[PDB]
């Protein structure tokens, strides 16, 4: 019978105001015999109606896959409210009920920390510039780079590790020719995250 | 039925000569019934003869648990032959096979950078040295940190992270109280990997 998968908000959605948070629960394994699938979405057992469903598309393991998308206040989702979707089907001789909310845990601040390229790395035509984020929670973050205002998106971070304190930390490394890093270019770390004073803060990092 | 499982040397095992790399084949659900284990290894499909196989340990569930151990050449290992176990037990319709090797892969070697502390971390109690290994592949390889003849605690390293070259990255940090950093003491990040001369390099940093 069907199965039932319910995937959180993009972080960076939920922290930036201007975008659009959405919890989506995604039906998979739906048989052309029995291929009505009803949602009904609830935010702390209260049931809301604004969701918007898809149309099932077919698989190529023929089988169908219908998804229904939630969009959600970004207080709602910060505070710790609960998303629930449940899902019938003739199929399904009872609902499947998934229910998801933000990471628990008391929040701590990320401290940004940026760090040039070591000496040794001058030698090669590419320098690695280093962001440290360190002592948050929960791990839910977003880093980028950038400079002059513009996404410098050859880049690669870290997952969040475990620290020592029960915090998380990670690095993200920005790849740039190093041409630029020599003339002074001004680099930026951003991250963004639900402990830091409007959900954002920025460290530069130059020559 | 009985089943299988067969566990690698650890890459530090079979980087550094000093230590004995070895390949584990575990039985466990092994019946009082048919309780006889047989083992057979194999390397690259010929037969070796000179594992240590404990005798069967019965666990808390009322089946026994029976472990064979190969001792490895290290450059056995890194050549990419083949280790195979194989299991006899008469609760079987047939031996069950189990084959292990070495990440495959063209090798790359890493290139080592030590980075100090950011300035802003210098009005914690703690400080965060970071250690960037980047460029290798594959991604199996040992990072430590010492100090004047004896290895760190308060350090974590992240897994290794996909590169935009197919070569992985990876740092770890280690955090000293902030009084060792200004006394001068200097710190040094080891990482072992198949493709460093010698499977061993080290970077020191200190103030
Ligand atoms: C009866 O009891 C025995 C003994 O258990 C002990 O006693 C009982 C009474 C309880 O009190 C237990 O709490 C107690 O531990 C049971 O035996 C267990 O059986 C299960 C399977 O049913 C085995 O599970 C496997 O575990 C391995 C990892 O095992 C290492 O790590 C464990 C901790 O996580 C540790 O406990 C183990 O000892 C072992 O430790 C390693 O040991 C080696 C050798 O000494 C050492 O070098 C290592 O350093 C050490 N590592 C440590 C300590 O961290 C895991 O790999 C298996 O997962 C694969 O297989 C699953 C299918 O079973 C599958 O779902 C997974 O996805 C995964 O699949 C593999 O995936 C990889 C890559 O993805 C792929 O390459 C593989 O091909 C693929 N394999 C497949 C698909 O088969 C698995 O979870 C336990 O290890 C074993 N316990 C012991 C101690 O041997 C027994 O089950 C009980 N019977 C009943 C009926 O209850
Ligand atoms: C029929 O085909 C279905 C579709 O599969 C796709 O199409 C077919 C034709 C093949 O080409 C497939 O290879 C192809 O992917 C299958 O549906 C899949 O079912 C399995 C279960 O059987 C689902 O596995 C579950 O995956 C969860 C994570 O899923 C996210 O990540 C996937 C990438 O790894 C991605 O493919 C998914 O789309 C989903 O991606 C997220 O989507 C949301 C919605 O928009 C986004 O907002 C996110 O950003 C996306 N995130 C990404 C991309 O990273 C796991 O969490 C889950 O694991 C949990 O439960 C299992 C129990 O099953 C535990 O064991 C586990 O430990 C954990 O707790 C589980 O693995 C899979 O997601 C389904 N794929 C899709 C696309 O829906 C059918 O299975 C198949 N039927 C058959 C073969 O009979
Ligand atoms: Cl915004
Ligand atoms: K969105």
């Amino acid at each position: 019978g069907p199965s039932v998968f319910l995937f959180p908000p993009k972080p960076k959605d939920t922290l930036m105001i201007s975008r659009t948070p959405e919890v989506t629960c995604v039906v998979v394994d739906v048989s052309h015999e029995d291929p009505e699938v009803k949602f009904n979405w609830y935010v702390d057992g209260v049931e809301v109606h604004n969701a918007k469903t898809k149309p099932r598309e077919e698989q190529y393991n023929s089988t169908y896959r219908v998804v229904s998308v939630l969009t959600v206040l970004h207080q709602d989702w910060l505070n710790g409210k609960e998303y629930k979707c449940k899902v019938s089907n003739k199929a399904l001789p009872a609902p499947i009920e998934k229910t998801i909310s933000k990471a628990k845990g008391q929040p701590r601040e990320p401290q940004v920390y940026t760090l040039p390229p070591s000496r040794d790395e001058l030698t090669k035509n590419q320098v690695s510039l280093t962001c440290l984020v360190k002592g948050f929670y929960p791990s839910d973050i977003a880093v980028e780079w950038e400079s002059n205002g513009q996404p410098e998106n050859n880049y690669k971070t870290t997952p969040p590790v475990l620290d020592s304190d029960g915090s998380f930390f990670l690095y993200s490394k920005l790849t740039v020719d190093k041409s630029r890093w020599q003339q002074g270019n001004v680099f930026s770390c951003s991250v963004m995250h639900e402990a830091l004073h409007n959900h954002y803060t920025q460290k530069s990092l130059s020559l």
